[PDB]
């Protein structure tokens, strides 16, 4: 059975406007600023961003990838598909 998510889980993320993005659950570093409350942080692909989501726009990598992990002309896409396929947890800073 599921478990919570918890850092270094990989997700396609959604945001408005945003098609369903590879990303991953990130650490919160020592001295750094903490998400909102019932939210995680987020770290996209490919752009690099982060944003604070709760599960209801998390789809684990593993059951969607076959939905949600084909190539878009959106900026950034397709390098993250590269990347959460690839070295989901490298350094990207
Ligand atoms: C983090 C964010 O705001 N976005 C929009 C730009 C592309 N990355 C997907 C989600």
């Amino acid at each position: 059975m599921p478990h919570a998510f918890k850092p270094g889980d990989l997700v396609f993320a959604k945001m408005k406007g945003y098609p369903h993005w590879p990303a991953r659950i990130d650490d919160i570093a020592d001295g750094a600023v903490k998400p909102p409350p019932n939210k995680y942080p987020i770290f996209f692909f490919g752009t690099h961003e982060t944003a604070f989501l709760g599960p209801k726009d998390l789809f684990p990598y593993d059951k969607s990838k076959d939905k949600y992990g084909k190539p878009n002309k959106r900026k950034g896409f397709n390098e993250g598909l590269w990347e959460i396929q690839n070295n989901p947890h490298a350094s990207y800073s």
